[PDB]
């Protein structure tokens, strides 16, 4: 009816279609844990085999959001400079929320290559600070226990922010992000689940753990790059030069 009701149902398809895991999946599976033995498999694995397994879902994961950018309406007709931006600011936001579907806030374990574990399995990562940092903002997010229609427009939000620095056309962003604003509010209101809106992340704080996410990686990558096919190659080329 409204071009609101039509934006919120494109945004939950676009969701829907790039969410990259089932939620109904994700949940079936919480009983299926790594065993002490698989664990500690992980924990004897190099540094860098590790890091070469969590590199690729990583990569993936983040391929997974580029594609739900490209679906949002409007996202395709910004210049590309703005994409660029928008996406390298926020396209690793947005794994770090979508993460909160695949954690278990009662053993404190995510979904990780086909069963739940803690945040033990990276130990050979020697990140321990940082994993648990991740951990613990997935933690703060199962509180909301957000619906699959709330993390789509969150996540779209999170992705279309006037605010993010090196932007050419700054009103064509402002008037999506109004757009989204709006949609996600009319979404909240039409469900009584305007509560959340008090309980989200401060913008800080995501800003923040994503900031010292990329950067552990980009170190990463400096010591035992990975290369993937880019999905988004201007994209691409400024995150791994
Ligand atoms: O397929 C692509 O076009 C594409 C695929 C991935 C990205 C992208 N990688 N990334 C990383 O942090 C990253 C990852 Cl996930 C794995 C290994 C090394 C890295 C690092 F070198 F960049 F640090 C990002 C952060 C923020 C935003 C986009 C990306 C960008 C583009
Ligand atoms: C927290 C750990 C360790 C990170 C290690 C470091 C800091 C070197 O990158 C990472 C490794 C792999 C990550 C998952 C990859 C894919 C997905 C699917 C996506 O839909 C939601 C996020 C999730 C579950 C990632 C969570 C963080 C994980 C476990």
């Amino acid at each position: 009816l409204t071009e609101i009701e039509h934006l919120v149902q494109s945004v939950c398809k676009s969701y829907r279609e790039t969410c990259q895991l089932r939620l109904e999946d994700l949940l079936r599976q919480r009983s299926n844990i790594f065993s002490r033995e698989e664990v500690t498999g992980y924990q004897r694995k190099s540094m860098w085999e590790m890091w070469e397994r969590c590199a690729h879902h990583l990569t993936e994961a983040i391929q997974y959001v580029v594609e739900f950018a490209k679906r949002l309406s409007g996202f395709m007709e910004l210049c590309q400079n703005d994409q660029i931006v928008l996406l390298k600011a926020g396209a690793m936001e947005v794994v770090l929320v979508r993460m909160c579907r695949a954690y278990n806030a009662d053993n404190r374990t995510v979904f990780f290559e086909g069963k739940y574990g803690g945040m033990e399995l990276f130990r050979a990562l020697g990140c321990s600070e940082l994993i648990s940092s991740i951990f613990d903002f997935s933690h703060s997010l199962s509180a909301l226990h957000f619906s699959e229609d709330e993390i789509a427009l969150y996540t779209a939000l999170v992705l279309i922010n006037a605010h993010r620095p090196g932007l050419q056309e700054k009103r064509k962003v402002e008037q999506l992000q109004y757009n989204l604003e709006l949609a996600f509010h009319h979404h909240l209101h039409k469900t009584h689940r305007q509560s959340i809106l008090a309980k989200l992340p401060p913008k800080g704080k995501l800003r923040s753990l994503c900031s010292q996410h990329v950067e552990r990686l980009q170190i990463f990558q400096h010591l035992h790059p990975i290369v993937v096919q880019a999905a988004f190659p201007p994209l691409y080329k400024e995150l791994f030069s």
